[PDB]
């Protein structure tokens, strides 16, 4: 319950990029940190944006993709700017693509999405376990 509060108000900072873009959506979501909500603490996201967008190619299988999701993150007090909680998120998934473009694309964006969505859920779980030692006994 008021570690729930505690989730809720953490408000996710990302720098441009579509694998910050993905991941702010996903946190926000799995945070459920609405929009124009007081803030506690503020979460920097820094994704590797250069290997998030690079699907690579794999042998035995056409058309197999593996992506990496690299995040470095730090949680800030949002009054004072100290950083009271910090980690690291490696998330991999691989996508199968296809000879049409459109399919191809669709493929990709979804692995995207499937990355950031399990590194949300990682990073979630990492802060709910932070925010649950703030709970009394
Ligand atoms: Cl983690």
């Amino acid at each position: 319950a008021g570690v729930e509060s505690g989730l809720s108000s953490i408000e996710t900072v990302a720098a441009e990029g579509r694998g910050g873009y993905l991941l702010r959506e996903q946190l926000d979501d799995a945070l459920a940190h609405r929009q124009g909500s007081p803030a506690a603490y503020k979460l920097y996201l820094s994704v590797n944006e250069q290997r998030f967008a690079r699907g690579v190619r794999l042998d035995n299988v056409a058309n197999r993709f593996e992506l990496r999701m690299s995040v470095d993150w730090r949680l800030l007090d949002a009054k004072n700017g100290a950083e009271v909680h910090k980690g690291r998120t490696d998330v991999s998934v691989t996508y199968d693509s296809a000879d049409q473009p459109y399919a191809a694309i669709a493929a990709q964006q979804d692995g995207q999405e499937r990355a950031a969505a399990e590194a949300a859920r990682k990073i979630q779980l990492d802060l709910a376990t932070w925010l649950a030692g703030k709970k009394p006994a």
